[PDB]
């Protein structure tokens, strides 16, 4: 897209920095839906800040897999980038399946759903992707 | 409602507490919307829990004050449940407002919008929900 907003982007990267950190508040507390949650989250806001930085807009509707698709091709510089964001749906994380039981396989629920190795694999993807969006965001 | 479901019940307040549990993780950190967020679910997830007890079914779609409304009839244990749940929206706090900065008045962003004073007045709040549907689910 054609004209950037630099104050919002910095403003959801913020955000998106903010919760990454914050994922480290959860590790080995029998909460790693949660560190898995803020991850995804972290995941969306730093995608839908690099769209801001670019387009000046975004949508909150779009799947993160799918923003990252349409952000990639905006710069050699983010190649790779959809991979890492997809790699969190092959360990079964998105917003809904690390919060509710009725969209998990009976009987589990969030609190049952991922190990403390899976946690820190969707921790170093998530890193990986603030990184490749910071460095482009940076310029 | 008729026909209650207690398996699915205890599934989805197993899952309330511990996201309410998961609450202390964040207090004291710079993570007042996650304190805030976690509470925010752990009472929609126990009002689902209640509503499942009562009719073996429920809505995630109904926002907490709404699907409250409905289930404060099936009980006098349950009265001023509706009041109880409403205090979150009261002090600002939804499952939208703690998580996307286009929600907020410009520049705010969730990591500033909660005060360490709210955070502990909304766990406050949270435990006296969770106390009157506990309670009456133990019927």
């Amino acid at each position: 897209g054609s004209v950037g907003n630099p104050v919002e982007a910095r403003r959801w990267l913020r955000q998106a920095r903010a919760n990454f950190s914050a994922a480290r508040n959860d590790l080995h507390k029998n909460a790693n839906e949660w560190v898995c949650f803020k991850c995804y989250l972290s995941t969306k806001l730093a995608l839908i800040a690099a769209d801001y930085a670019v387009r000046g807009k975004s949508d909150k509707d779009v799947k993160p897999t799918a923003l990252a698709q349409k952000i990639e091709e905006y710069s050699q510089q983010l190649e790779g980038l959809t991979n890492d964001v997809h790699t969190l749906e092959a360990y079964g994380v998105d917003s809904l399946k690390t919060r509710y039981p009725d969209l998990l396989p009976f009987p589990q629920i969030p609190n049952d759903r991922f190990t403390s190795e899976v946690a820190m694999r969707v921790m170093e993807c998530t890193a990986c992707i603030i990184i490749k969006l910071e460095n482009f965001m940076q310029q």
